[PDB]
């Protein structure tokens, strides 16, 4: 009934009134480790110690070495399934590696580009599976690269749709991906999805897969995902230069104090370093030795990620319990229960996402902007909301999610009622 | 006139004897010696359990593009720049210069008519010579045309500079090392700075790339007073003209230090808007390391005096060896820098490329002839850069003495022809 809707809306008004009265100051936008997680690697603050030399004898305190410490690259070679000469180590930002590679592609073109992308006078286009990473889209938006949203399925993106786009459009030069524990879909690419993406024919000869494996070992269970050899499949398929692989220890060690990694064919490595050499003499070797001494080996990082999991998994479980209690009866919402990564993706009643965050903002609860997971912040259904549960304490988290549920219910009946 | 031929023979035997000694030395590495890096070995155990900066910031976590205020304050004093006008980045000041050029080409400066890549009249930079090869590699790779400018004693030819910038709108910038130049060793005078920030430009978005890389890198016990290039520019109505750069790569660890960028509040906001598309923020833990290590600006000055104790004898050694073997024949000239990391040696014209070839054939690595010029084009084929910071004093004297043997042989060789 329209009248029983009006009755429920009133109950939601009192709950919002009561929630507003609690005058809170919570935040669900911070995709950063908690202080408890960062304590796990406090040994780094005293590393490397007096021994400033890596196992090869190189003085990490002095200029030199573009590829990075081989000992550290060997640890993540195993974790990612990439050969050491196909993997380099940079500074504190993997996003900076992605941005530089896009900027190099526009200014100088890829290793096999017909011309720099800026010289294509009609334009450049990237494919962006949604919901996706906002900072992925900020790179292409700032660089004038147009972005084409792609639906996300269970085992990866819509490969049928991608294969038709890249076949007809030479302007499509790349695609943003998070192939493991997607931000924020939580979706991990299947072996078949990987196989077809590196095999599909592209109108652009220099099409690139931006393989941001940012959560490669960031499990929320006791199981670690088997990495698909995207570089090996691409080489066997005749497209060795297609994948650009990225990873980072920002959510393994310190967020912003870790090490970044880039992986690709030997030509792509040489191509990137030729232009990165005009920018920097080389990366920070001392921090790379800090992580080498701290980790020890690849089995060490795996154990380190299980201590992160012990801190993180109860928080993801709490968000699922609160949303299930407040919202399952309403049948207005759906949300992921991810096996890894740092984000839960919540879908509320269409046309209420922007309203839900506005209502939450004015009771002291900061929520990720509606549409952040989409290029140009354009969620066509006005329903998606990203939830970042890693940082706040369990009690702060319990109240933020419970408050967010109250606003989502109020915004729901408000939309059904007045329209 | 054949007394030349008599001397050439003596030079041939000295080269023959030099070659027979089968050396393997290097005067190319512009790096601190291991002894210099040892002064900063306390950094290898810093910051310690207290991961928080004086403001309470957890440096281990995401956030903050400006950098730690405590460290920015230390170098605010050392450079003569207000703290809000200065930011701290990662381990490379060269990467700040590259990004700012790339931002200027793709997006244009804070007050540019259009991105530089959209200029059909091309983009041009003025490059005082002898200069920094990595400065020129940026503009060379970016397709920016480079204009060599002669260096005088108090700075570059400002009269020539003011003529070019006044008539050519395509001239958008200029590469400078304002104190202890790489490799001229020249420090810009107050008058030269005042004119460069006051000269009027055909390009409304002209930029002084003020790479103050050797700002506190003295080879005496006195420190150079920094010119307030930003204040003079602001009072002259060109607040956005200077981009200031500095580094701790020659202060602490080469490649493990902190970089700095300075400018007007608009240029800081302009840079950070596009640097935010590139990175969530710089390494705050390493900036906390240097803050704990330095303590204050007076600590950095003391640290630079420890570097001077190691560096000054090496520059004095190179001067003594070149004066001994070369001054009598009057073919060569070289700088005696009061600071910086490089000595600039000029031999006879048409001799540099031959001198480095002769030196490479005796196991002595000399920096490529012309490397201090855009496109490596030394029109007189005479300049040779000497980097005396890294090798041992014995290794240094042998390489420099061997260098003089080759320069004299290539001199006599050319005189005949
Ligand atoms: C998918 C993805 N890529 C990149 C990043 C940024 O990582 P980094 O610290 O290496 O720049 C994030 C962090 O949230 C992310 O979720
Ligand atoms: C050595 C030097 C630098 C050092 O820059 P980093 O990227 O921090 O290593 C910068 N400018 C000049 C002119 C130099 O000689």
């Amino acid at each position: 009934s329209p009248q029983e809707l009006a009755a429920l809306h009133a109950r939601h008004q009192q709950d919002y009134a009561a929630l507003q009265g609690m005058k809170l100051a919570l935040d669900l936008t911070r995709g950063k480790p908690s202080a408890e997680q960062l304590d796990l690697s406090n040994q780094l603050l005293s590393l490397p110690g007096d021994d400033y030399r890596d196992p090869e004898g190189t003085d990490t305190r002095n200029y030199g070495g573009q590829h990075g410490l081989p000992g550290l690259r060997a640890i993540f070679a195993e974790l990612l399934g990439i050969a050491v000469p196909n993997l380099i180590a940079g500074n504190n930002s993997s996003l900076e590696l992605m941005h530089d590679i896009v900027a190099f592609s526009m200014l100088y073109g890829g290793v096999d580009s017909p011309r720099p992308w800026i010289q294509e006078q009609d334009g450049i286009k990237f494919l962006c599976p949604v919901p996706g990473y906002d900072r992925h889209f900020a790179i292409t938006e700032t660089m004038g690269i147009e972005m084409i949203p792609i639906p996300m399925l269970q085992d990866g993106p819509d490969v049928d749709l991608i294969e038709e786009l890249v076949a007809v459009d030479p302007a499509i030069k790349g695609m943003w991906t998070v192939p493991v524990f997607g931000n924020p879909s939580g979706v991990t690419y299947s072996w078949e999805t990987v196989r077809r993406l590196v095999q599909m024919r592209t109108a652009a000869p220099d099409f690139r897969l931006f393989w941001d494996n940012a959560y490669a070992v960031h499990t929320l269970t006791l199981d670690f995902p088997r990495q698909v050899d995207v570089l090996g499949l691409a080489a066997k398929a005749g497209n060795p230069n297609r994948p650009y692989v990225f990873a980072s220890t920002s959510k393994i060690t310190f967020a912003g104090g870790g090490v970044s990694f880039f992986g690709g064919s030997l030509g792509n490595i040489a191509w990137y370093l030729q232009y990165a050499g005009k920018k920097s003499i080389g990366p920070d070797k001392v921090n790379q030795l800090r992580h080498l001494r701290f980790f020890g080996d690849a089995d060490g990082v795996r154990l380190h990620m299980l201590r992160h999991q012990q801190i993180l998994a109860p928080k993801f479980a709490l968000v699922a319990e609160v949303l299930d209690q407040r919202l399952s009866e309403s049948k207005i919402a759906s949300w992921t229960e991810p096996k890894g990564g740092y984000f839960i993706s919540l879908d509320v009643l269409p046309g209420t996402a922007r309203r839900t965050v506005a209502l939450a903002k004015d009771v002291g609860i900061a929520v990720t902007e509606a549409g952040a997971s989409f290029p140009y912040r354009k969620d066509p259904d006005d329903k998606n909301i990203r939830i970042a549960p890693s940082f706040p304490s369990v009690p702060d988290l319990r109240n933020a999610v419970d408050g967010l549920a109250t606003c989502a219910l109020l915004a729901a009946t408000e939309t059904l009622l007045n329209q």
